[PDB]
């Protein structure tokens, strides 16, 4: 158990490493949509921490903005496995060539903190795929299948991480209520989505004045909170709308719930990304090149791949049911957060410019 002040400085350093992992890759990715879990990368570089030594040690808790006096793997493993189950389904896990000796404190360590030894790779691109694939299909629950995708040998140290988001509302949508409608791509193009509806939804939403910005909060079961980030123009940036947020933007606003009119669309958003550029250029290029993990391995490991999943799914699933109302209508495109509310700790982020991109667009009149 962690103080009151090292879950504060926790909730702290994850939101500026989610800050500035999600900004980097909105630069640098071509997608229609984004979906991060920067927890989870957390969570998995937590693991190579816990064999970390000397400046690569140093590397890992300057990225992270962990001050050096507390333990990462502690820390987050903790914080983790204290979320409650059922809703996040998270798979992290180190895998190794097959002529490198893992040291048994280190094997210990990662059962005690991550549930599970990390592994030594059979040395056949055919076999191995399929039984990391297994095993991420396994602790996932069913979720996530398939997470690889190709491998080369030309493999030294890989880094698994895939994350499956579905969550209860505490105030569940009718799902007799979601029909076809309109979501704007732009002023000219729309795309059809599955618009949930609430005729009177209980809604903590607020404004943004300047920035010309609507905030809503929708609380899940568990303590966290799906919070959407809408600007009212089309025309902006993953980073410009970050730099207009406050904590008190996404975390614990005073404002009184208000029932009000909602549209808010199902979504399924599915991202995977090799981290390795993105963490190279945060700063952790050393580990792609010559680190010193000497709590894994005695000589001489370096990181071949950061390979990360995550997949996030809104519907209707939730726990309670129960003048003209103010009309929320999420049917332009924005930016979300899901915030874990006990103490503020962002758990996924993302960005949704298109959230049905099969679809057809149409040219509206």
């Amino acid at each position: 158990v962690p103080t009151a002040e090292e879950t504060r400085r926790l909730a702290q350093a994850m939101m500026a490493f989610t800050t500035d992992l999600f900004s980097l890759v909105a630069q640098t990715s071509t997608s229609s949509n984004l979906v991060l879990s920067p927890l989870s990368v957390a969570l998995a570089l937590s693991h190579l921490a816990l064999g970390a030594q000397n400046q690569t040690l140093h590397s890992l808790h300057r990225v992270l903005h962990m001050n050096t006096g507390s333990c990462l793997p502690h820390l987050l493993s903790h914080f983790y496995q204290n979320l409650g189950p059922g809703t996040i389904r998270l798979a992290a896990r180190i895998y190794l060539q097959k002529g490198f000796p893992i040291k048994d404190d280190f094997l210990e360590q990662s059962e005690r903190l991550f549930g599970a030894k990390p592994v030594k790779l059979t040395g056949k691109q055919e076999e191995d795929l399929a039984n990391i694939n297994q095993w991420v299909k396994e602790a996932t629950e069913g979720k996530i299948e398939d997470f690889l995708s190709e491998l080369p040998d030309s493999t030294v140290l890989l880094l698994l991480n895939a994350i499956h988001f579905h969550g209860f509302w505490r105030t569940k949508f009718d799902p007799s209520l979601t029909q076809k409608d309109f979501f704007h791509l732009d002023e000219r193009f729309t795309v059809s989505v599955d618009m949930m509806h609430a005729v009177s939804y209980p809604l903590r939403w607020f404004l943004l004045e300047q920035p010309e910005i609507q905030v809503a909060h929708f609380p899940f079961k568990n303590n966290m909170s799906f919070v959407v980030v809408m600007p009212t123009y089309f025309e902006w940036n993953v980073s410009e709308v970050l730099a207009n947020l406050t904590w008190d933007t996404l975390y614990h606003p005073s404002l009184q719930e208000r029932p009000t009119k909602v549209w808010l669309p199902k979504l399924h958003l599915q991202q995977q990304l090799d981290l390795v550029a993105t963490l190279s250029q945060l700063g952790l290029q050393e580990l792609f090149q010559g680190p010193d993990l000497r709590g894994i391995s005695e000589q001489n490991l370096v990181v071949s791949s950061v390979q990360h999943q995550s997949t996030m799914e809104l519907s209707e699933a939730g726990v309670e049911a129960a003048m003209s109302l103010s009309s929320f209508t999420v049917n332009r495109p924005f930016l979300f957060f899901i915030m874990e509310d006990t103490i503020g700790v962002p758990l996924f982020v993302g960005s949704v410019r298109n959230p049905n991109p099969s679809a057809l667009p149409q040219l509206q009149e």
